[PDB]
């Protein structure tokens, strides 16, 4: 029923499947080992997975597709999402990633790691941009979905191409729905188009992110398909 | 001036400063060769083709650098891509070098990347894309992919927004239709930056600033 929702309707859900802020490992040795830093902060990451999977179920579309095609929507997204999160959470702390509450990063301690440092910046540029559009929960829960439906559509029979319209109607619906936001906050039709662009440009610097972060990661504990179709299944 | 263009005047100067498309001169290092000798020949008209994109210039050649960096494949793959949209299952690299998937599998790796171009060609097909809008995103990328230099930026990439919605007002969508057709875009474009991206990692698996640099000063 995701097509039959209003643009209220559609925001009302996405807050409702928001998954929680957690927190990391508690007390572990002050300061930072290259690894213990690693651990810490994959351990973070993994939990926050399966918090991620249950999001997915709960965004409106993503339910209606193949059990298949959920799982490479996810496997394509899990970077980019985990990243637009940090992001998100670290807006109101200027220099600085809010990783978990008890675990807030400045530039300084990613130099720690090595290779990390640049990816730091890149995370850091990007919150700073989100402050300076003044961007709104209701905003960041639209562009969380987008991520997911739309960063593993292209690389996708009779099946395949009806899974694919769908999913380009939800993306629809959710630009609809941003729009829809703007127009209620009282923006003019110029300002919309305008906002809408800026935050879509946005999500580029993210997939850029996202294959910076792949890299770094597999120079050192990612997700593979079977392990993400085992968690769909629960 | 870029700033005080209209919507059909920035399309006109798009139009106008867009590179001819050029032909080449199997192995794996054969095939790459000829491939690499293409793709050299193409990067001087787009630094030309850079140089006339309102706003660009005005920036400062360190910035002007930066900015063409960051962006050459990605430029380079989107002219691919819209060359080949009337070709299904191919790739026209140039008019006389016209390729199918299978002749992908001739270098090793880059039969992924070779999918992931004709995916986003039959996604361009199947929106129908004009060539006013291919320009237009083509400025984009290389505006987007790379603080007075960086709101001059920002002010230029609201202006080929706004000639985009122009255009689509002007061949009668409706404001919704619009809206959807421009996200819809701009999307295409995250997956642009990620073959990118992989297409960078895959050229580095076989083989500048200052070369760029050289180049932009002639
Ligand atoms: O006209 C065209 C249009 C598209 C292409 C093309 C020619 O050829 C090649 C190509 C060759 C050399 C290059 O870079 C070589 C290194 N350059 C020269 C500088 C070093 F001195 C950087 C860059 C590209 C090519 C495409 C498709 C998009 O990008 C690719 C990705 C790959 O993984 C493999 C091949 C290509
Ligand atoms: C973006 C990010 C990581 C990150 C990854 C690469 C580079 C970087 O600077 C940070 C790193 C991470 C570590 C291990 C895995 I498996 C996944 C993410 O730790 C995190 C924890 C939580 C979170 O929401 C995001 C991240
Ligand atoms: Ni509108």
């Amino acid at each position: 029923l995701a097509l039959s929702l209003t643009a209220d309707q559609m925001v009302s859900a996405l807050l409702d499947a928001e998954p929680p802020i957690l927190y990391s490992e508690y007390d572990p040795t002050r300061p930072f080992s290259e690894a213990s830093m690693m651990g810490l902060l994959t351990n973070l990451a993994d939990r926050e997975l399966v918090h991620m999977i249950n999001w997915a179920k709960r965004v409106p579309g993503f339910v209606d597709l193949t059990s298949h095609d959920q799982v490479h929507l996810l496997e394509c997204a899990w970077l980019e999402i985990l990243m637009i999160g940090l992001v998100w959470r670290s807006m109101e702390h200027p220099g600085k990633l809010l990783f978990a509450p008890n675990l807030l990063l400045d530039r300084n301690q990613g130099k720690c790691v090595e290779g990390m440092v640049e990816i730091f910046d890149m995370l850091l540029a990007t919150s700073s941009r989100f402050r300076m559009m003044n961007l709104q929960g209701e905003e960041f829960v639209c562009l969380k979905s987008i991520i997911l439906l739309n960063s593993g559509v292209y690389t996708f029979t009779l099946k395949s191409l009806e899974e694919k319209d769908h999913i380009h109607r939800v993306l629809d619906k959710i630009t609809d729905t941003l729009i829809h936001l703007m127009a209620k906050a009282g923006l003019t039709l110029q300002q919309q188009h305008q906002r809408l662009a800026q935050l879509l440009l946005i999500l580029s610097h993210i997939r850029h992110m996202s294959n910076k972060g792949m890299e770094h990661l597999y120079s050192m504990v990612v997700p593979s398909y079977d392990l993400l179709l085992e968690m769909l299944d629960a």
